């Protein structure tokens, strides 16, 4: 199954206990797949909370997901991990789900060695028989790899590539360069067309969510030249994300699938887990200006 | 019980295949308490290894502990997470098991806002019934807290005070100033010396397992104002901590605690797991230099 | 005067005892205009080694500048400092041998306030009555404005917009976006394609002194929607830049400049002067493979 | 001359266009001699805002302060500078004025190595004659020095110690124990007891010109091990020191100098030259509080 183009990174529902709301992502990853027209979904990654669940929510995340998309799009798996036994178990279990990879994020917390980076990526596919994309978010995780540790990861078979989340286009164009066979997937929605500009394979984002139409729009016109285009469209997408980031990420994004009748349900605690009023109402300006 | 002074963050030994040691686990609980003559122990820190476990072996090591401990020293529980919900069930139960205090790391991964950090404290303290530290470690988790916001969460009563691992001795100052009743314990064992000059309560660490008769002098001299001794005795426990980073913290402690008689295992993947032989010898070398 | 395009940040050609070689820098200047055919000359920024200059000798390169290339292109002064009576005394002097514009990187060493970098260029604009091109390099100051900032900045009309060298393209397109009229040129030569991709009107940069053919084809291409040709000569580009900042920024760029038989001579102290042997020979590999 | 103890880093009084008001200069080196009992000035630093000068300004401001002081108390000539040609002038010229050590600051803005950082202060030594203070403020410049490449530079015999402006008292405590014989002066005024308690010989610092009673209070009763008494002074001068930060730095030291009839100017463009009517009211209230 092709793993290139635009993928979501799904967001999730939740209750205001904070339990899985399994009818509101059911309706999340089929409003992705119907409406969002996205190639893919990523799924247990930031964006869906993930980092705040325990190992049984997340399968139960994973499991729900799986069954509702069945067959009709690709899904990647991000099952990292500070603890390298729950993403073994995680990755066992989203590999016999029957994921078209896994992916996980260096681990974080610990300031980890290369070696120790590396053998963590090797005991997961080792254990799990899958692929692996190697997910980067220095932001997040303070850990920054170079194309030549890059290089090292990609002596495993099974290692694709890359979910590139730095804002480092100079080693975006580098890896490119020196693995042209390896893939790589833009990780920042409000950078898109930059990245699709260096030939990046597919971009996974939390955005596409709500605005996966534009999101296609740009990659495959930057793709084919048509730089003027993307540009205006990739301007308006910035305007919404802009709002979005500044009304508050999860919660805004969920506001404006709640506004197009997806059950999008909570945010999950310790992250705030409902809009106050006048966010609301923003959000709702948001919807008009840029979503209707 | 009270809770200033001297206090191990309690390392853990692991089998091979990364379980718990129970028979190791006791040994090291044990020398600490005989032999390191500690206050207390801070049991499921960074030190303990503790973000890489599973909620269940979390609650074994609480219970561990607490059964070779019983009542001669003073103990606190990190329970810690960036999930919520296991850090109030982590916290349940180290109440119930009777830990002197709770302590937690700030909610880490994601870019948590200030109001959102206190409702986390706040949300364990309400459900556990229990005392507070709230643990302060900004070159893991990226979090920077001031003296402000240091007083909005000093308004929840069981908040007692915070374990401070920053290197900012203004700060530390500033927030002795501002709440003289509240208690600071010092996180950086190798700025011991300048962090008790400021009026710290005491001192949480990794190397108070094998250094604490000097880790003791050091703090308790610099209380008393015999600060050419505190420092000639900090000299020497630098150059033994400088050894042990350079050789790798976590399994050199442990190597130093093995001469000892302390079985005190392997460490866990994804960190390396035992020392190679040279690393061997150069743990024995500081054994024969500095604890002997 | 036409300020679009490509523009090749002047590096001077110094004796062994740190003056200025003016034969040397005649030729410098004489080949970037009829061998890297560059439609200007930005003089005075951080490449010509400029903040390791005293007043005089940063006069006498501005006057020399002017006097060889006369008027077939453009040309910028960069008169920035911590000094703001030395910026104003450079600029007047700047203006009066008709430079098409100033240029001065945000005052550093202190940390400034914003109302203070916004006076700092009104002052320079008031005494000299030239535009003025904000110059943003915050890998080096430390120094970041945000969009509403540049918007204050802007206010002033002789202001023409900023030299970008922040990796930042979410920023850049947000600019590009709220002032649709100002003008942005690119600052890292290694990311022309994705700048230009973006509707950047120009770029200014140190390897254009050797590369200047290569860099105009990005350039050129990108905007004309042939970003499959200008991948591959944005690769060869990376590959010539990768080498030159392993070998060393300024001196190898100078060693390139030797082999086609300009005197683009020393480094100036504190710089390291000259290459080694080894880094000689290494130079002429890449002259070798991408300069012949 | 004996250069350990209490050094003002020397304020400049300037005109409204920016001038030297040398009267007012001699104020200011009057009332730290004096009144302030300082042991020493440290001129043409940071504080006394020597970046924003000409190299003849500079000049002017050594020539005045060593005619003032005569030969009453120490003085400490910063000379470094981007320039090593201007360092080196600089540097002639105070040594001929009779200057007891220079120091200079690392050179800056580019990214110097290593040996480039070695071969500037050999420099300036070899061209001087003088003693050289390494000085070290990473948060103006981004340079951050080892304890092995302090011994690299401490291989110069005139190289006498460094004016150490890092939080890091690891790397202040490594310093000592590695070179015992070489000197350390605390560079932040706000963190001398708990510097002071870890054996530095001295400190170097803008708040003494205004509350230098203090500041040889707090250093001298920590180095008698009088801890309590050096922490309650500690604390009301940083209570001083937060208001002076938090209504500009260099401008209310210079209030608080012209409340006590030092005439003690204006700030240098692009500083702010003079603060607005309620900060001049804050600043009394400062002096009320703190200096009355």
């Amino acid at each position: 199954k092709n793993l290139k183009g635009i993928f979501s990174a799904l967001l999730v529902s939740f209750n205001a206990d904070g339990s899985i709301n399994e009818k509101g992502l059911r309706q999340i990853v089929r409003y992705n797949i119907d409406k969002m027209k996205v190639d893919g979904l990523y799924v247990g990654g930031s964006t869906g909370e993930n980092f705040m669940l325990s190992t049984e929510e997340k399968k139960e995340i994973f499991r729900i997901a799986k069954d509702e998309a069945k067959d009709e799009i690709a899904l990647i798996a991000q099952v990292g991990s500070v603890n390298l036994q729950e993403a073994i178990e995680l990755g066992k279990y989203a590999t016999e789900l029957g994921y078209d990879s896994l992916s996980a994020v260096t681990p974080f917390y610990y300031k980890f060695s290369f070696p120790e980076i590396k053998h963590y990526y090797d005991s997961i596919i080792e254990a799990t028989g899958n692929y692996m994309i190697v997910y980067s978010i220095p932001f997040l995780t303070g850990v920054n790899i170079g194309v030549e540790q890059f290089g090292e990861l990609y002596k495993n078979p099974k290692v694709l590539g890359v979910k590139f989340t730095a804002g480092d286009f100079y080693l975006l164009e580098r890896l490119k360069k020196a693995y042209p066979n390896h893939l790589i997937w833009a990780g920042f929605d409000e950078m898109m067309l930059p990245a699709a500009s260096l030939g990046v394979d597919g971009a996974i984002g939390s955005t596409f969510n709500v605005n996966g139409v534009r999101a296609r729009q740009i990659f495959e016109l930057t793709q084919a030249g048509k730089l003027k285009e993307a540009l205006e469209i990739q301007h308006v997408t910035n305007d919404l994300i802009e709002g979005i980031l500044a009304n508050g990420l999860y919660l805004t994004i969920k506001e404006l699938l709640k506004l197009d009748g997806v059950e999008a349900g909570y945010c999950r605690e310790p992250m705030t887990k409902e809009l106050s009023s006048e966010k609301v109402a923003f959000a709702k300006e948001l919807k008009a200006k840029y979503l209707s």
